């Protein structure tokens, strides 16, 4: 993520996501294509429990995402990181679950 063992893994489709008010909602639906379709993160091996995996695969693929946007010019706001937050972690929770079964 800068500094070593994290994988990237297979793009996966926006879902519709509802949250709770108006305002936020059509705001989603302008803002959302400026958020992650991939998540980055480190091998399932290494983590207790589905928590804490989803927990890292978050704040590393975000803050990643945050430079590479950074660099480009433009910024996110404290809406940007609330909602990218829920997401991504329903894309890491999707991520861990595909990982895992590999059985």
């Amino acid at each position: 993520g800068g500094l070593g063992g994290y994988m990237l893994g297979s793009a996966m489709s926006r879902p519709m996501m509802h949250f709770g008010n108006d305002w936020e909602d059509r705001y989603y639906r302008e803002n959302m294509n400026r958020y992650p379709n991939q998540v980055y993160y480190r091998p399932v091996d290494q983590y207790n429990n589905q928590n804490n995996f989803v927990h890292d695969c978050v704040n590393i693929t975000i803050k990643q995402h945050t430079v590479t946007t950074t660099t480009k010019g433009e910024n996110f706001t404290e809406t940007d990181i609330k909602i990218m937050e829920r997401v991504v972690e329903q894309m890491c929770t999707t991520q861990y679950q595909k990982e895992s079964q590999a059985y």
